[PDB]
């Protein structure tokens, strides 16, 4: 519903974390740039938005937990959040989504 108390202090970065991180920031900062997309479901634009999803979703996957929901609520909700706008995609692009 809403995850929202967690404590956080310790000397160290966990690479997953900075990851996911840095890995959000690009789903988001194309979150709109899906929303705001305009392209036939393929269409020479339409690649790069997906691709990006794509990337960086691999990435999540990409981004090992080790037993941290921490991280794994994070990657799981970024797992999640990515392919999200992925399917946006194919419905801002022009096309429905299924029907």
């Amino acid at each position: 519903g809403s995850s929202g108390s967690s404590g956080m202090d310790m000397g160290n970065q966990h690479p997953s974390i900075s990851r996911l991180q840095e890995i959000q920031r690009e789903v988001k900062a194309i979150e709109p740039q899906v929303v705001g997309f305009s392209g036939l479901s393929d269409d020479k634009n339409y690649k790069r938005l997906e691709r990006i999803l794509t990337k960086q979703l691999f990435e999540i996957d990409s981004v090992d937990t080790e037993g941290k929901g921490d991280i794994q609520q994070a990657r799981k909700r970024a797992a999640q959040e990515t392919e999200r706008l992925l399917k946006e995609l194919e419905q801002n692009a022009s096309g429905p989504s299924s029907g």
